Formats: C-alpha cells, sequence, structure tokens
C-alpha cells in the first residue's frame, strides 16, 4: 500500500502509561503525545534511525506534561519499557538516566554510548527525551534502555502490560 | 533544541482547504490529516525526501475523506498549491493528475518523471496521494506539482490564501 509505513506503541509499567508513538518530533507531531526521531545523528550527518526493536537507537521525544513524560524521572536502572510493532513486543531495560543540555544531539546517535562511531550499530537501544527540570526548557532528561527480549505477538502481551488496553482495534499498519 | 524539527502547512485555493502537514504517513500519523513521506523511492533504496520547497519530491498522503483529500480530483493543470515552512511560502503549480496502482511507489521518487534516475534532483516537486476511486482502496490518485515561486514570509501571505487563518499562533518550529 502507498503509504505503507507503520507506527508503534510504547508501554511503561512503572508509571502505568502507554501511547501510540507517531513518526516525527516536530511541534505538530508531538503536540498530543510522543514521537519517534526519524533520523539519528552522526558526525558525518543525519542517517535513518532504527525502527522499533532494531539495532541502533530508537529515540522518542515527548512533552514534560501530565499525559506524557512528566514522570520520566521516576524511571531507574533495570525498569522495563515495552515497544510494540506489527509483529513483536520488544522489552528494553533502562541502563542510564541523565540530564543534558538541549543541544546534546549526540544522545540520538545510533550508539549513544559511542556517538562518534562510523560503524553500523549492533545493539538495539531505546531513548526517551523530554524537557528538564520540570516547568523549564533549559535542559533535557534522557533515558537510555537496552533491548533484553523480543516476544512475537502470537504469544500474547507480557503480563505486566496486559491491562493496557487500546480504545480501538485499528492496527499499527495500514 | 532537541527536538528541533519543523512541520509545514499546505494550502489549496481551489478547494479552499488548508492543513498542518505532520511528519510520516503511518496510520496514526495521518489519522486526522495529511502527512509527509519522510523517504523518497529510488531503484537502489529509500533516500531522505525533499524538505518543503527543496529540490526533489515533497510527497504528502491524506485520507480520501471530507476534511482531507476527498476533493483532490478537482485539481487541474495550472492550479496552485502553497506549502509553508518556517521561512517561506512555496507556490507549486499542478502539472499532472493521474491514477496508479497502490504499488506504484515510483510516484514518490525524487524526480517522479525520471524515477529510475541515480542523479540528484534538480527540480522541486510537490506530490499529493490519496485512495481512489472514492469509497475504494484499490488505486491511488496522484497529483504532481512543480515549484513556481518562493516568497519569504516577511512579505506576508499570497493574496489567494491570506484568508486561511490558523486557530493559534504556535510556530511550525519548536
Ligand atoms: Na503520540
Ligand atoms: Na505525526
Ligand atoms: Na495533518
Amino acid at each position: 500500500p502507498l503509504p505503507g509505513s507503520a507506527n508503534s506503541r510504547l508501554y511503561i509499567p512503572k508509571t502505568d502509561q502507554n501511547w501510540v508513538v507517531v513518526s516525527g518530533v516536530g511541534p505538530e507531531d508531538i503536540k498530543y503525545g510522543p514521537g519517534w526521531y526519524p533520523e539519528s545523528w552522526t558526525p558525518e550527518g543525519m542517517v535513518p534511525a532504527a525502527r522499533a526493536g532494531q539495532p541502533g537507537n530508537y529515540a522518542v521525544a515527548g512533552h514534560r506534561v501530565a499525559a506524557v513524560f512528566w514522570d520520566l524521572d521516576k524511571l531507574e536502572e533495570g525498569d522495563e519499557l515495552v515497544l510494540e510493532d506489527a509483529e513483536n513486543f520488544y522489552t528494553y531495560q533502562v541502563v542510564e538516566s541523565k540530564v543534558v543540555l538541549p543541544n546534546a544531539i549526540e544522545v540520538i546517535a545510533p550508539d549513544p554510548f559511542n556517538p562518534e562511531s562510523t560503524e553500523e550499530p549492533e545493539k538495539a537501544y531505546l531513548t526517551l527525551t523530554t524537557a528538564h527540570p520540570k516547568l523549564q526548557n533549559s535542559h533535557r532528561l534522557i533515558v537510555h534502555a537496552e533491548l533484553v527480549d523480543t516476544r512475537p505477538k502470537e504469544r500474547g502481551m507480557p503480563d505486566n502490560i496486559a491491562h493496557m488496553a487500546p480504545e480501538n482495534e485499528e492496527g499499527l499498519e495500514h
């Protein structure tokens, strides 16, 4: 189909939250909820970002507001984040939460732990970004997580997100 | 800022319509209005698509419904489309309207009149895509338009879209 792109869903057990993640991080894109950065940063230029569950860095921006990323500071090392595509649930575990300046575009590099890399990535990360401190725009709060499990959707939802029901049965795909 | 991406606005005098164009063409992206295809097709793989007003093919999908692209079939050769970014109004003129099968991904090539090209694009195109016929999903109606004017926003809006007011004063940028 034309178009034939897919969206994803993000689930956070710790804060009991979930969203459909749209494509893009412009102001209209993330007005109402989180959005995926379509390109990753490298020193040689922007490159296509990892799709959900895939090697590289799937990065998501959301506003620091009640219905979105206000409570991102509650995440700690070890906490799970689940990303869903059309085929799988991908469970990532938080490996770092930190504060950076707003120009720290390196945090969306394919390997945020090696942003100067000129190699194709091997590990799959998830990064969440939002304004910080609360009610300020001076910094960004960054959560990085690493993939620990890939579950085919045929096996049903992970127990700890199975109560997070959608409003409709429309797919993440056309 | 992180994020620092921009959205665009699309205006169509003929049908007296305008929208904020989001990034991406997934189902969630275009649920409520038109979205920009982030990548253009080439025989060697997907590449980054033209940004608004720029050489290549800025392509937009929208559903064939009342508040979006139902009336795309009313556009005729010569009709104007205006795309707005943070700096300019870009006026394009329709050069072709055609019907294709949904797998005709060549219509989002950087040069849709030379889709097999391996060269960088020279001309700036705008392409609109929607399902066709009305109340069917079997085909796609494609409108291609070519850039004819670049107006800096300091000069205000083109006369024929100056009545198309927004609901708020939020920028297309963060
Ligand atoms: Na969202
Ligand atoms: Na969007
Ligand atoms: Na839209």
